[PDB]
């Protein structure tokens, strides 16, 4: 059974026409993992995999553009379990130290807001999941994926941090925000240029980096190039559709 | 200057694959009103007409399939500040009888919560807007909205009720939720049927009769045959894209 993820949305804050925000399709065998659940992320999800052949969905952080679709995912499970597509419950994992946002995971019997520990390794099927604590105005947390063979760090949202490397050791795949470009400074905003996101990849030893949480302005291309100064690996701009297996 | 729907999202609880829940846009000459704002909604509206050319937004409840976008809008605002595309505040309408959901409609400079009243008619830029509460779980408003020579209603979400036909009357376009089919009641979750949604438009004596909210079972087709046995006029099913004029 390989590791395959397949991006779903990937602008950051908001949309651009036709495309969508954070998530990303976690599949190993036949498990279906959501990472992040943000505008757009259902509609496009949908044409991948239907709302109850999801085993579950882990958030990184609650901003809108991680989260706006988690309500009408709630929907789309009560609909679901009154059209007899199978009574199964959902589990929603997040961080609880926002007490408000994480109640709003759990709703009738459709989905269950389960607390992850940023201490300690989560067990989602065929996945372990392990925590970094990252640099961002809301707390928020980067995900290391492995299913035991592969390994995917998804940096979630974050202005950069050393950590980050050890954090993303050997791994086969980084995903990496990129909300700028390497003439500017993400500090303020909590957020990594292409230089910082090559730095990751180059440092930990990545097998190869995909730039995410993109701008709504410049050359994305240029986003590739400036990371390819520093990262000798393969790189690539998210899209909607984009597919990585190992 | 004509009065331009386009339908930006139409199914009813959560998207269908690549498409879209509630969310209509109302054009007259050089202004753009966004009614709903549901899943996928700003990802397809983008296509029509950019976060700054928008001029206003008005919500007609506070389920999920009607302001899951809300958060991205006020972030693609907030963006839209940062690179000198809009410094204008974006007004949202809504009720303000649920008062946590209004407060959450302004954020910063960037969008500004503004309360309609149900019993006074609402003034947005050419538009008028007037409002009947609805019987869904909820407070909800369904909305007859005119630029002087046309009329548009839109059902919101809603069981049946005799006073819609008053509140549709001559209207041009009638826009009714229809997310059940002929021989169901969707009475228990504040819905209405294809026959339901022709009565209104039936007797109320519309121009057109456009069936939305759509349902996820089904032929979506057997909705607009149903609504033809009761009225007469041209009926369609709502997709993203559909344009009345
Ligand atoms: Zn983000
Ligand atoms: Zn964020
Ligand atoms: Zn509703
Ligand atoms: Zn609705």
């Amino acid at each position: 059974d390989p590791m395959k993820v397949t991006v779903i949305g990937c602008y950051g804050g908001f949309p651009a026409a036709n495309e969508a925000t954070s998530g990303y399709l976690f599949q190993s065998g036949d498990y279906s993992l959501l990472v992040d659940c943000g505008s757009a992320v259902l509609s496009k999800l949908f044409g991948y995999v239907p709302a109850e052949k999801l085993d579950a969905v882990i958030l990184s952080h609650y901003h809108h553009d991680h989260i706006a679709d988690i309500g009408p995912l709630q929907f789309a499970k009560q609909v679901g379990s009154f059209l007899g597509k199978g009574e199964h419950t959902l589990p929603i994992y997040g961080h609880d130290a926002d007490i408000e946002q994480f109640q709003k995971l759990t709703y009738k019997t459709h989905t269950k807001g389960i607390a992850f520990q940023p201490d300690q390794p989560l067990t989602a099927g065929p996945f372990t999941i392990t925590f970094l604590k990252t640099i961002h105005p809301v707390t928020c947390y980067a995900m290391r994926i492995t299913d035991g063979s592969h390994t995917v760090v998804y940096t979630a949202d974050s202005s950069y941090q050393d950590s980050f490397i050890p954090f993303s050791e050997n791994a086969d795949l980084l995903i990496s925000e990129c909300n700028f470009y390497a003439d500017q400074d993400g500090t303020s905003a909590g957020h990594m240029n292409s230089l910082e996101a090559g730095r990751i990849a180059k440092e930990a030893g990545a097998g190869e980096l995909l730039l995410t949480h993109l701008p709504h302005f410049g050359v994305h291309d240029n986003l590739r190039k400036e990371a390819k100064t520093v990262f000798s690996g393969e790189v690539n701009i998210a899209k909607s559709g984009f597919v990585w297996e190992g």
